[PDB]
């Protein structure tokens, strides 16, 4: 896993930004967010997820807002 804490997030459009102690910024879509109940992040939240890639590019998965 990895941990975070969210850059802002556009929760109308649903995708935002993890900034990371170290490396880039990651960026989230609503659909990588795990949990149970409405699909969005609070800018400032601390996430703990995963970094995917292909040819898109990297992006996050399982971000556990935490739930």
């Amino acid at each position: 896993m990895l941990e975070g804490k969210v850059k802002w997030f556009n929760s109308e459009k649903g995708f935002g930004f993890i900034e990371v102690e170290g490396q880039d910024d990651v960026f989230v879509h609503f659909s990588a967010i795990q949990g149970e109940g409405f699909k969005t992040l609070e800018e400032g939240q601390a996430v703990s997820f995963e970094i995917v890639e292909g040819n898109r590019g990297p992006q996050a998965a399982n971000v556990t807002k935490e739930a």
